[PDB]
């Protein structure tokens, strides 16, 4: 058994599980906007909409789902409204009526006020057959940017990926239990069952070609996605006017924020987050744009033992073949992350009349690499 204080599905793992799709009737403001946010932006109405907007409490949004499907609505609307259309003009204050209920529920959820992954995709899906299981056929996202932004296609296989990878979040129990236990076979047939679910996230991962567009990618859904920490569009960052005097720099969305992302890197002791390089410090840092129960997590995992040095102390080839099965699936997968953004960032970017993610992931791959035994 995972705890529950760590909120980790069964079935969809770090995703939110059947996310809330509507608010009560007090947020409907908030909802007439979100949901029309292709229509709003492409007519300019988005930015005088949010303006017009009163100040609301959070006091309304009780369980955790609501409160969850509120800070996508909010950080979907900041990204629209800081963004807008999505051609270089940009806001560098956003409003105290949105911007004071946006921090305070992202203070509530110590989450940053900023659109991040497990927003827009742990918590941007729904079922469209409750009874049909979880295919992209069966789904779709709750909320998008504009018409042609391939979002229901980067969200969802984005979240397929999470929940392949899932299979594998609950066979970390039996590894740490196999080791303290010292139950040889129990060991090797976790590490064989992880690589096996790793093997399967990666084939789930290349439907993003038949979804998503590169033109489409580069040009709009990016944009959408862009944060303010290092921006030269918005130098000093954000300005959350009502709550901080000062502007505030926040990260765009990024893949680095999945806890799937993180999570076998560190269970398999690759020491991502140790080398003190930009790479260690993003991955780190991203950590503070998970949930807290996920971040929570992710150290829980740092303080049980190493598996890495069991294995290897063991003088074991089967074990070492395991290990490495895994080692070799999370290349696979950073190799794979590396063609995507080959194709969709630097390709499209070269036609315009990409490089540090490039590296970044290079990094990972090779850090990953060398930690293979054999
Ligand atoms: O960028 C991505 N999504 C993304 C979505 C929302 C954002 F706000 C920002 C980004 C893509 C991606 C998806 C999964 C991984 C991934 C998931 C797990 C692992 C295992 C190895 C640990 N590896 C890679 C990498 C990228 C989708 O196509 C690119």
């Amino acid at each position: 058994m995972i705890s529950k204080e760590y909120h980790i599905d069964e079935e969809v793992g770090f995703a939110l599980p059947n996310p809330q799709e509507n608010l009560p009737d007090f947020y409907n403001d908030w909802m007439f906007i979100a949901k029309h946010l292709p229509d709003l932006i492409e007519s300019g109405q988005l930015r005088e909409r949010v303006e017009k907007l009163n100040m609301l409490s959070i006091d309304h949004l009780t369980d955790h789902k609501s409160q969850r499907l509120a800070r996508l609505v909010l950080g979907c609307i900041t990204m629209a409204y800081v963004w807008g259309k999505g051609h270089g003009d940009v806001r560098k204050v956003l409003p105290r009526n949105i911007a004071v209920p946006y921090c305070q529920l992202s203070k509530k959820l110590e989450l940053p006020p900023i659109l991040v992954y497990a927003d827009c995709v742990l918590a941007n899906w729904k079922k469209k057959d409750p009874n049909k299981p979880l295919t992209y056929e069966n789904m779709d996202v709750l909320f998008s940017f504009r018409d042609g932004d391939c979002s229901k296609g980067f969200f969802l296989v984005s979240l397929l990926v999470e929940i392949a990878a899932a299979s594998a979040i609950k066979v970390i129990p039996t590894v740490f239990k196999a080791m303290q236990m010292q139950e040889r076979d129990t060991l090797l047939k976790a590490l064989l069952e992880i690589a096996s679910c790793l093997e399967k996230a990666l084939q789930v991962f290349h439907q993003i070609h038949d979804h998503v567009n590169p033109k489409a990618f580069f040009s709009v859904l990016r944009i959408y996605l862009s944060g303010w920490k290092g921006n030269p569009q918005l130098s000093d960052g954000l300005v959350y006017e009502g709550f901080w005097e000062d502007p505030k720099e926040f990260a765009g969305g990024s893949a680095g924020q999945s806890s799937v992302f993180q999570c076998f890197d560190v269970l398999l002791g690759i020491q991502q987050t140790a080398g003190g390089g930009h790479a260690a410090q993003f991955l780190q840092d991203m950590r503070r744009y998970m949930p807290p129960a996920h971040r929570n997590f992710l150290c829980s995992l740092e303080s049980n033992p190493s598996v890495r040095e069991f294995v290897l102390s063991k003088g074991d080839a089967g074990l070492r073949e395991a290990y490495d099965a895994c080692v070799k699936a999370l290349v696979s997968l950073r190799s794979y992350h590396l063609q995507i953004v080959t194709k969709y960032i630097l390709i499209p970017a070269s036609q315009q009349p990409g490089t540090d993610l490039m590296n970044f992931l290079k990094t990972v791959r090779s850090t990953t690499e060398k930690s293979l035994l054999k």
